[PDB]
């Protein structure tokens, strides 16, 4: 069978449990996939998204431990563009309008976010020991 | 090339960089090998370690897309008898005298933690962003 080049990009601050269920859900989209992992960059995520507490290094470091991912890209580029397609033999770009032009390529799969499972919100779990 | 069964057990709470670097090693003791791991249960840990916040399938569910983890035994007995290694075919087990007669049969791995890299510690360096 066939083999398919799935791109999911994101920062994968303090990974966890909804993180890995969405590379899996990647992975799996078909049969024989290889899951490229994009990993965002400090400063881009900085200035674009949020606060991030883990570096670069450290948030790659983590993703190789992953078993759905089979190549990471870090730090990976900010918005996803054509070439970038080409230049890696991507087939579909995973993600949860922006994404407009992938669509209209046929170059999107939508995955999903699991909520609660957060690192934060466990932080919150052990906080309420207490009133 | 034979196959080697290998057993490393432990609560793996909030799995963090330190764990995966546990696993990997334990998986990578040799050419071919079977990293079984075995995750504590919630009243055993409670009583004889201390707080775990996560539930045992949570953090089962975790070590489950772990890269070096091929099979979860959960819950898995607090200590380790030689009956046990029988019943799983395990040919050694990788931990970090109580494990002394693991050692007398041969059948010990020794393997590193990682310091720093703990969830605690992620914690602590958000916080430092305030006096």
């Amino acid at each position: 069978s066939k083999n398919v080049v799935i791109y999911a990009d994101g920062v994968y601050d303090m990974l966890h449990l909804g993180h890995m269920k969405q590379l899996e859900q990647a992975k799996k989209l078909f049969e024989n996939t290889t899951l490229i992992v994009g990993v965002t960059s400090d400063n881009e995520t900085k200035l674009f998204k949020g606060q991030v507490v883990q570096t670069l290094e450290e948030r790659t470091e983590t993703l190789k431990h992953i078993r759905w991912v089979d190549e990471i890209i870090s730090p990976c580029p900010w918005v996803v563009t054509p070439e970038f397609l080409e230049k890696y033999k991507i087939d579909y770009v995973a993600h949860d309008d922006i994404y407009a032009w992938l669509k209209r390529a046929g170059k999107f799969k939508a995955t999903q976010r699991t909520e609660g499972v957060s690192t934060t919100d466990l932080i919150v779990r052990i906080l309420k020991n207490y009133e």
